[PDB]
């Protein structure tokens, strides 16, 4: 017996072990899918980054209906820190409305002033250097990131000219210098915090700061390459896992816990264990001859990412060096990682494709003609309409309620959803943040080595177009701007300047956009049971005891940000609320 067993040594699952085993009394078994990594290049420096050396092998999405019905692969972590130890390492906080509205669709306990201690305590930021900080347009505010906690994140040591011009054309078209988008706002460009230790300019991943650092414990005990295939019960007492080879061994094993089960299992893993284990829709659990211990038709339901697009360019006036130059030139590739190697220096401690800065706008910024309108259109429209035909009535009644707060975020002038990027090179990255459309996960057999159906469901909402090209003709404007035609850019195939009205740009995104940056969530949602909810304000799954939800697979819906630092810091309130209901 342990007194918790974690499915999932993600970014959630490791936080969460990590906290729990500080009182020596209480141990924790992490079972996670995928290995532990060995340290590799691909993995530890950012300018080496290679994401595919861990991706969750076998997952497709179905034909997506929004996207001229193509099929994608289906990008996921498996392996010892989750999505921590292969994700681009952007670390940033959502808006301070993103909490509030988590709270205000019936979740005591959720805002920004809650999460903000737990944000603090969640990370130590090492300030970079004086004279990039001066020549960068850096800037932050040292009272709203953490000093102590185990998370280390700073900036690159070095930027690639171009990105000077970037910042200026994007300053010149209404996007201007945010003091630190850790605040609760972004409403322009800044640097992209990057999750490295400054040390070693190597990614600080959750299996370095919350399993490594802590790895001396014997109360924190982890096994690899095993998958949680079942949740077991007394009732509807959670009291153990049963496990299996990830590799699919013709081995099963039971193991119990004397206090509780935590699924952290992620947004694409979550709903399935929930659903081979009888906590799930009725009529999928009957379908399949799953014996229900909880009808709960939320689990699977929800489905979101963070759609993206990349934009295509050519030059006649690129500046020498740029992200590209690593890849069409030997000898400088070379030399950075010689600098890396030796002192730590240069293009090699940026993420690679990546640059420095970001950008990231409300609606009424996107679309300051036009935001209105849009705004009219989504609240005509009936919420029923962005779901599957005869969706389950308290499932609708929670996407309505989501709706509704998200409409709030598009008049807000303070919330994002939309983010502009350029590497320096080739492409540029447009994403689209808040996506109205609302996708499914479920099993598709009681088999545990079998894939789920992944139905992204991207574009079926009519308002998210609206907003994407809203964000592509900002893309454009900055690439317009004085600062960026001295570069001499212009789209490439299958974009182009030809392409003026909404009608042709958005025929060519329904082509590229990719429905998902692996930031999949929001598929055991944190609601009112009556709204579609599968886990109360407490993260606990509703119709049983002993079970909660730490990944993010809990969110109502995205953030204005990536996920990793708000995962991070969810698992650290995880924490103290389950320590506080044992008293631990
Ligand atoms: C390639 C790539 C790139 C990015 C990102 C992801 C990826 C994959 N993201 C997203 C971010 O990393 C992600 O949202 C978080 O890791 C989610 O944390 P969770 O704890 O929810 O799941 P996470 O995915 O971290 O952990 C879930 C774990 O469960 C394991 N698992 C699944 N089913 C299991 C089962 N049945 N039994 C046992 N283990 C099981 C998996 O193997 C995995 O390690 C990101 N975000 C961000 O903010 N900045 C970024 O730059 C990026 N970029
Ligand atoms: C990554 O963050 C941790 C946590 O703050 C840092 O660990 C500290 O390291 C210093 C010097 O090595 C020690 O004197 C402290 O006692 C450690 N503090 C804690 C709270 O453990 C580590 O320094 C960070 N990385 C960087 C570059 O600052
Ligand atoms: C997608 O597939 C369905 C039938 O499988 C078809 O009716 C629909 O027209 C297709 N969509 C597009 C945009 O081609
Ligand atoms: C920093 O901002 C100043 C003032 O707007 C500008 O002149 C400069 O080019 C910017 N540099 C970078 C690297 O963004
Ligand atoms: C290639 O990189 C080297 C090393 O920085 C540089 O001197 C050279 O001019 C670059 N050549 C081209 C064609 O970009
Ligand atoms: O290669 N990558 O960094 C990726 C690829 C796909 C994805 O959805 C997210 C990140
Ligand atoms: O700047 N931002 O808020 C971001 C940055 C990257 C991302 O994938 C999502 C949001
Ligand atoms: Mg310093
Ligand atoms: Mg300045
Ligand atoms: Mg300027
Ligand atoms: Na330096």
């Amino acid at each position: 017996n342990y007194t918790f067993i974690i499915a999932g040594g993600g970014i959630s699952g490791l936080t969460l072990a990590d906290r729990l085993t500080e009182d020596p009394r209480v141990t924790v078994l992490v079972i996670e899918a995928g290995p532990l990594d060995r340290g590799e290049d691909g993995i530890l420096v950012p300018g080496a980054f290679s994401p595919w050396l861990y991706f969750w092998p076998g997952l497709v999405s179905t034909p997506q209906a929004g996207l001229n019905n193509r099929t994608v692969d289906v990008i996921t972590a498996q392996v010892v820190g989750g999505g921590s130890t292969i994700n681009a390492m952007v670390y940033l906080r959502g808006d301070k409305d993103d909490y509030d509205s988590w709270g205000a669709l019936g979740n005591p306990g959720w805002s920004w002033n809650s999460m903000l201690p737990y944000f603090i305590k969640s990370e130590t930021f090492t300030p970079p250097s004086p004279e990039l900080a001066a020549a960068g347009n850096i800037t932050w505010d040292g009272s709203i990131r953490g000093r102590s906690g185990p998370v280390n994140y700073s900036y690159p040591n070095y930027f690639f000219p171009g990105s000077e011009n970037w910042w200026n054309a994007a300053n010149e078209v209404g996007l201007p210098p945010v003091k630190d988008p850790m605040a609760g706002s972004k409403q322009g460009v800044f640097w992209i915090p990057s999750a490295i230790d400054a040390r070693t300019m190597t990614r600080s991943h959750a299996r370095r700061n919350h399993y490594d650092r802590v790895s001396s414990r014997p109360n924190y005990h982890i096994l690899p390459s095993h998958l949680v295939s079942k949740i077991l019960f007394r009732g509807k007492q959670a009291i153990g896992v049963s496990y299996i080879p990830t590799s699919g061994g013709n081995t099963t094993t039971n193991v119990y816990a004397s206090k509780e089960i935590t699924l952290a299992a992620g947004g694409l893993g979550t709903p399935k264990i929930l659903q081979l284990s009888g906590i799930g829709p009725r009529k999928l659990l009957n379908e399949l001859g799953i014996p229900v211990i909880s009808d709960l038709p939320g689990v699977g339901q929800n489905l979101q990412d963070q759609p993206t697009l990349t934009i295509p360019y050519t030059f006649t006036n690129n500046v020498f060096p740029n992200t590209d130059s690593l890849t069409t030139n030997a000898t400088y590739n070379a030399e950075q990682r010689a600098l890396y190697d030796s002192s730590k220096q240069g293009a090699y401690t940026i993420v690679n494709s990546l640059s420095t800065n970001i950008g990231v706008m409300s609606l009424q910024r996107a679309a300051p003609k036009s935001y209105r309108q849009i705004i009219a259109a989504a609240r005509a429209r009936s919420a029923s309409l962005s779901l599957p035909p005869g969706t389950d009535p308290a499932v609708i009644r929670g996407y309505q309620a989501q709706r509704n707060a998200i409409l709030k975020q598009f008049e807000n002038p303070n919330v994002g959803v939309g983010t502009v990027h350029w590497g320096t090179g080739s492409s540029a990255l447009v994403y689209h943040l808040k996506p109205l459309s609302r996708g499914t996960v479920n099993i598709r057999s009681t088999n545990p080595l079998d894939a789920p159906e992944i139905d992204y469901r991207t574009g079926t909402d009519p308002i998210d177009a609206q907003v994407y090209t809203s964000l592509f003709r900002k893309n454009r404007e900055i690439f317009n701007a004085p600062s960026m035609r001295v570069l001499g850019p212009s789209e490439a195939a299958p974009f182009g300047a030809n392409l003026t009205t909404d009608e042709e740009i958005y025929a060519v995104m329904r082509e590229l956009i990719n429905p998902s940056n692996a930031h999949q969530c929001c598929t055991a949602a944190m609601m009112p049971k009556d709204m579609g909810g599968v886990v109360s304000s407490e993260q606990k799954v509703y119709g049983v005891q002993g079970l909660r939800v730490a990944d993010i697979s809990f969110w109502p819906f995205q953030l204005s940000g990536s996920p990793m630092a708000t995962a991070y810091a969810g698992a650290e309130r995880l924490a103290d609320v389950i320590k506080k209901e044992h008293r631990l």
